[PDB]
C-alpha cells in the first residue's frame, strides 16, 4: 500500500475503439441531453439528469458494446487547482450508505463524494430500470475530470450494492479520490475493468497530492503526445516512468484534448459529442 511501482511501461492493451466511444458517451454530458433518440457512436441515450450547474449532468446510454453507460460529467462546480486548506480537500470515511462495503481505514476526498452523493440514488434507479428495459446486464461508468473521480467512487458502488456488478469503467484525467486502502480495494474489487485514460500534459491526475494522503488505483494509459495515437500502459499504483517524467501543463488544453480520435473539449467542445471525428 501508498508505494509507488518501478515497472516498466508496456503497449497500450485496451480496446481503443471503446475508449473512442466512451469519450463520445462523456463529452455528451457536457451538452443538454433530453433530444429524444440521440446516437453517439454505436449508443441511444436513453436519460439524463443534473445539469453541470448545481450537479454534474448524467446521461444513461444503451450500447451493443458497452451495455447500459453511465456517463458523469466533470465541470469545474469546484476548482481543483484552488486553496488546498479548502473542505473540498479533507479526506472522509465513507457515507453510510456503502461504509459497511469498504476496509476499515477506507478514506475519500469530500467533494467528490459529496458531488457522488446527491446523484446516487437518482443513478442507480434510473440504471435498475433501463437494464431491465433493455434486457442488459452490462453496466459502464464513464467520467471525465470531477466526473472521473466521481465515476471511480460510482464505479465501485455499482460493483459493491447493485446486482451484476460493474461491467466496465472509463476515466478520462481522473483526479485521485481515495487513501492507499481506497485505491488497492479498487486494484482489488475492478481492477480487471478499470481503464484510466491520460492526455499529454494534463495535470488534473496530480491533484489533490499524494502529500495529503491521496492514492491512484493500479493502471493507466497515457497518450503521449498529447493527441496522438501513441500510448503506453503504466502498470501498478503510481508508477515513477509516468507522467511525471514529462512537465505538467497548467491549463486544460490537453484535459480537454484528443482520446483516440473523440474530442472531450468539455463545454466549449463539439455538441453533440462526435465519436471517431478527429
Ligand atoms: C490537443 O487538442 C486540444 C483540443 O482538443 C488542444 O487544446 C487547445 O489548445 C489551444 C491553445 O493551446 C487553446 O486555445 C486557447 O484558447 C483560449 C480560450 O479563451 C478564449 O475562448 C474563446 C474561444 O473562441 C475566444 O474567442 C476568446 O478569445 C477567449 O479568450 C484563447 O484565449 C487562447 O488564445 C488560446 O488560443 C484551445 O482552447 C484548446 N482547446 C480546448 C478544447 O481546450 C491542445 O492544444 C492539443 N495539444 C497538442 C499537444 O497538440
Ligand atoms: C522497479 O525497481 C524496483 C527496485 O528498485 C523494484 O522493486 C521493482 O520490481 C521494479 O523493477
Amino acid at each position: 500500500r501508498g508505494g509507488s511501482s518501478t515497472d516498466q511501461p508496456v503497449a497500450n492493451p485496451y480496446n481503443t475503439k471503446e475508449i473512442s466511444l466512451a469519450a463520445g458517451l462523456v463529452q455528451q454530458t457536457y451538452c443538454d441531453s433530453t433530444e429524444n433518440g440521440l446516437k453517439i457512436g454505436d449508443s441511444e441515450l436513453l436519460y439524463t439528469m443534473g445539469e453541470g450547474y448545481a450537479r454534474q449532468r448524467v446521461n444513461i446510454y444503451h450500447s451493443p458494446s458497452l451495455g447500459i453507460a453511465v456517463a458523469i460529467e466533470g465541470t469545474n462546480l469546484f476548482s481543483l487547482n484552488s486553496d488546498l486548506h479548502d473542505a473540498k480537500f479533507w479526506q472522509e470515511d465513507p457515507n453510510e450508505r456503502y461504509i459497511q462495503y469498504y476496509p476499515k481505514g477506507t478514506k475519500l476526498m469530500h467533494g467528490f463524494q459529496q458531488a457522488y452523493n446527491d446523484l446516487m440514488d437518482d443513478i442507480f434507479t434510473a440504471v435498475k430500470k433501463y437494464k431491465k428495459e433493455k434486457n442488459e446486464k452490462r453496466v459502464t461508468v464513464i467520467g471525465h475530470s470531477l466526473g472521473a473521480a466521481m465515476g471511480l467512487l460510482c464505479a465501485m458502488d455499482i460493483e459493491l450494492r447493485m446486482d451484476g456488478g460493474l461491467y466496465k469503467t472509463y476515466l478520462f484525467g481522473l483526479p485521485r479520490l481515495g487513501n492507499p486502502t481506497f485505491a488497492s480495494f479498487v486494484d482489488q474489487k475492478i481492477g480487471d475493468k478499470f481503464h484510466s485514460i491520460i492526455n499529454g500534459r494534463d495535470w488534473v491526475p496530480t491533484v489533490p497530492p499524494r502529500a495529503l494522503g491521496y492514492q491512484h488505483p493500479s493502471d493507466y494509459v497515457w497518450i503521449y503526445p498529447g493527441n496522438s495515437t501513441s500510448a503506453k500502459l503504466y502498470p501498478g499504483q503510481e508508477n515513477v516512468h509516468g507522467i511525471l517524467t514529462v512537465a505538467r501543463e497548467f491549463n486544460n488544453d490537453d484535459h480537454q484534448g484528443i482520446y483516440f480520435h473523440t474530442q472531450i473539449g468539455a463545454v466549449m467542445g463539439e455538441c453533440p459529442a462526435q465519436v471517431g471525428a478527429h
